[PDB]
């Protein structure tokens, strides 16, 4: 019956592609999101978009490229960000925790734990954890964070699947905007088996996906603007790049 | 002229010592800060009730004494203290961004100077901060932190005063509450003088102001609840107890 399923959204998905956070977009995701907690699942939510949400709110100001430009966008973009998931799922009634976790936080194996407990105690009261990266705290710079992150999340959740929404419909065989040849990838098994079968962002899911599969947890990635994609991959339907576990 | 305070605002002050927040009383600070801010003034926010927060939202289930407790209300808190403080912030056209500090994010060299740098990026960009502990993923209960925090930030934002408002008019020669004896103290000269002088919550204050004055900056104990005092504590009017720098 119950499923746990994580949901990563990086910053195309959250914009459609523009600067703009677009909430038309957002609320078709927790829409689904929505629908499957009322059936009894239990959703995880690692959002990108902090940065690219600071720009647009201090309506993209000139910065010196410091580290600070990065941390005070992030620090503004998060208390939108934040704001507007709290909204938008607050329409179907349900509640969501902010978590924000620095890869340092991560590795530190007492804090790693904790963050385990905390997870699972968010879906037992039926909140939606939103987490994200630090940024305004993170001393490292972007980079496919997040990807990682993300499943991070997926082992210490518990997750029975893991779901990368991006901006194409998943794995190719090469380069499809430049390609007539490019097959999308429907199944792979395990990161040695993708590396030999393709022989924007693509690798660090392609290390997301290994340090979940080799964690018993599938993951996928697919589409973010597929409709029903996200039920759909809780049936099992295929919808992407499925990335069997170990 | 332009001078930069950081104001720290406890539980208490912040649900006017209830259990719900109450954003009649918050509105009232905001505006202080507001009038200041368009006065050019560069003003630090350190908020708790994340958890009192938490609680409320969530209808005060009930829940095991585990850290994870702790964490998933303040998960769910600051969510929502942070919306608050973005949108009555928000109506004077002030922006504010969040940043999240556990006491060990402090104590590592590296990441207090980028803190110190990202503050004052924000106040440079006309940015409140909204400071906070980062609960839901900070180890260590509570306890006074946050009035060290609020230290902490007064030092890297480079401020002028620490203004600490609380539930009482400043520091008694004894507790006022059981005694008709108690003189407010009006001013006090390093916690050696404090100490002397005095033989709730009240030694962690004693103890921000200590590491606030041994670094160059006048710190004040006073009542959150009386009006006018953000402004009056800039022009150095006496209002509560004044602990001088060294």
């Amino acid at each position: 019956d119950s499923q746990t399923l994580v949901v990563k959204l990086g910053t195309s998905v959250l914009t459609g592609g523009s600067r703009r956070l677009n909430r038309a977009h957002i609320v078709e995701l927790v829409r689904q999101c929505a629908q499957l907690h009322a059936a009894g699942h239990r959703i995880v939510i690692v959002t990108s978009g902090a940065i690219a949400a600071g720009r647009e709110h201090l309506g993209y100001p000139e910065l010196p490229a410091t580290i600070a430009s990065k941390q005070l966008l992030a620090a503004v973009g998060q208390s939108r960000l934040i704001q507007l998931w709290e909204q938008l799922f607050s329409i179907y009634g349900i509640h969501v925790g902010q978590m924000l976790l620095t890869r340092a936080d991560m590795e530190d194996r007492e804090r790693f734990l904790n963050a385990r407990d905390t997870l699972r105690a968010l879906l037992d009261n039926n909140v939606v954890p939103v987490i994200n990266e630090n940024d305004a705290v993170a001393t490292a710079i972007k980079v496919g964070d997040n990807d990682n992150l993300s499943a991070l999340a997926a082992i210490l959740a518990g997750a029975d699947k893991l779901l990368l929404l991006t901006d194409q419909k998943g794995l190719y065989t090469a380069d499809p905007r430049s390609n007539p040849q490019a097959e999308l990838i429907k199944d792979v098994y395990g990161i040695d088996d993708a590396l030999r079968a393709i022989a924007g962002g693509m690798s660090t899911k392609l290390q997301a996906a290994d340090v979940a599969c080799r964690a018993g947890i599938d993951t996928i990635i697919a589409a973010g603007s597929k409709p029903g994609v996200i039920g759909d991959v809780m049936e099992g339907i295929s919808v992407g790049t499925l990335f069997h576990a170990q």
